[PDB]
């Protein structure tokens, strides 16, 4: 990707991985649309991107909810911001996705 922010005042808008993790194959909880889907990471609704039928961006507006995780390539986009962001804080999100999606964390265990 591009190179992202290293903050943005929206990262408050990150709550706790939920019990279930981050599962990458769930399809939009709205269109059931099966690929280019994204997770909110205030909520963990599972929606379709922009390629889609916007259904994501559209749960952004209405909840106020700014910040989401791809599960096409694990990066986080800011809605309010208009840009990929990379903080400590999305290094959860990041990693339970990884490990659904690969089996095995970002940093395995030796
Ligand atoms: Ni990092
Ligand atoms: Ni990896
Ligand atoms: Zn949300
Ligand atoms: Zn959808
Ligand atoms: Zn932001």
């Amino acid at each position: 990707g591009p190179d992202p922010l290293p903050w943005c005042p929206h990262l408050e808008s990150v709550r706790p991985v939920p019990a279930g993790g981050i599962d990458v194959f769930q399809p939009c909880e709205e269109c059931g649309g099966e690929a280019e889907n994204w997770i909110c990471l205030f909520c963990y609704k599972v929606l379709c991107g922009r390629y889609v039928n916007q259904h994501m961006v559209t749960h952004g507006q209405e909840s106020g909810h700014p910040v989401v995780l791809s599960f096409a390539d694990l990066s986080v986009w800011c809605y309010a911001c208009e840009s990929y962001v990379h903080n400590k804080v999305l290094h959860e999100a990041k990693n339970a996705a990884h490990l659904v999606k690969f089996g095995e964390g970002i940093h395995p265990f030796n």
